[PDB]
């Protein structure tokens, strides 16, 4: 149904980690023996004890001495959890980024962001820094969205805008949580925050105590808001409407 | 230290991919021609072609066609997705490459450390213990990896089920700065979906913006943007409540 990966590990022109030879690090914890650990992974004790003897010195820490004066160290025991884990991370960016016509949509940014972590937002970008300012507690950067006809501010702490890379040119992705959008006809009310974004009502659901209102953008795309009753009572479907929301209410997100 | 990871790609138990067939299909779009393509590689002309047309077998396709041989549109895809997993795979290595800094064994924990990463100064890793059926905006709720304070979030209909947000589902939560106000009216703290005690470690005084740092009692560090406007009567080593809303809180999942 699937492939499967195997993640060769060389250090400094050479071998380090084989899928047989990991096999080999775990059979000796379990059996603690020199060779039953050779033997239980179709190893000899010589391809074992070669790919030792040469795999604790290419290693920057022993990871097996002797027994008491075959036991592991505790920076071979991290070895195993790193390389167990190396070896989710191919299956699953592999398992995404999968395949085909049905899923695809740029690059780098935006393919990793596939198999990364998924976040709640209902709104979610891609852009590039166009401009950043240097303000010691809170800073502002202009962002083009890749439709390269959108620009939105956007606020960080300067902490966070030094770490992710903000500088001009950088690509990144805007995270909008649907509850800092509002909806309105009211373009005074829409030109008072950091940003706007013209559309029309495509959808309008009405709970007890919130509303989905669904609007659908120029691009064709749908921005989602989640507004309450005693503000989303006038908006019906097929309006006119203006999407807004403040520089400090959304979330960046670069691979840095 | 100083590694490499070499990508051995194989599927129905056979080696479909390897650096060496990736070099073969890279140079054979470079010089044009299976010929060129394959020593401008490692040898075999006389290889390389059964090993085309065994990846053409592999993959019921024909990565790579034929004057000379051109790729095709499942062949560049095949390598571009070949060197993006290279990369990932590398980057994942060193960015985890350390002496004792583990993200708790979990691949949300390590996943989180080398993909994307976020502005939001406040990021704790909790675990959903409940959530409504509610149709529009549902209510769910964290418990962090201290197994102590618990958090109300509010999310979307189509996002809680997106996200497959149910008990004991792994999330990290993205709380921005912004958001989150510090206050001593209990009234105020009471008052918000969500409140954590602490005590103010320092705080950044701006023209218009101020940055308070509080230390959870975890030990760690929250942090906060708060207005002069709001920030007029805090102070440094001062017992005070942080607070925030529900729907001012993003969750991020596996899948
Ligand atoms: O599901 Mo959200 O986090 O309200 O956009
Ligand atoms: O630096 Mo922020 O204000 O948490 O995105
Ligand atoms: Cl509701």
């Amino acid at each position: 149904m699937q492939a499967e990966i195997l993640l060769t590990l060389k250090l400094q022109q050479k071998l380090f980690a084989d899928p047989r030879r990991i096999s080999l690090l775990k059979h000796i914890a379990l059996s603690g023996s020199i060779s039953q650990g050779a033997k239980d992974a179709g190893i000899s004790y010589k391809s074992a004890w070669d790919a030792i003897n040469e795999m604790n010195q290419l290693s920057e820490h022993i990871l097996v001495e002797r027994a008491t004066g075959a036991v592991l160290t505790r920076y071979g025991q991290r070895l195993i959890q790193l390389y167990d884990l190396l070896a989710q991370i191919q299956q699953k960016a592999f398992d995404v980024l999968s395949d085909d016509d049905a899923l695809p949509l740029n690059s780098l940014l935006a393919a990793i962001s596939r198999f990364s972590l998924q976040t709640s937002a209902r709104n979610q970008w891609f852009g590039t820094i166009t401009a950043r300012d240097h303000d010691d507690v809170q800073q502002h950067v202009d962002v083009l969205l890749a439709d390269g006809k959108t620009r939105l501010k956007v606020a960080i702490t300067a902490q966070s805008g030094a770490r992710l890379g903000l500088d001009e040119g950088k690509e990144v992705l805007i995270l909008l949580k649907a509850p800092w959008v509002g909806i309105t006809q009211d373009e005074a009310v829409a030109q008072n925050a950091d940003n706007q974004l013209p559309g029309i009502i495509s959808h309008i659901e009405r709970g007890a105590e919130q509303c989905e209102v669904l609007m659908a953008l120029p691009d064709g795309q749908t921005l989602c808001a989640t507004v309450p009753v005693n503000e989303a009572t006038s908006l019906q479907q097929g309006q006119n409407v203006t999407a807004y929301f403040n520089a400090d209410s959304v979330i960046i997100a670069t691979l840095c």
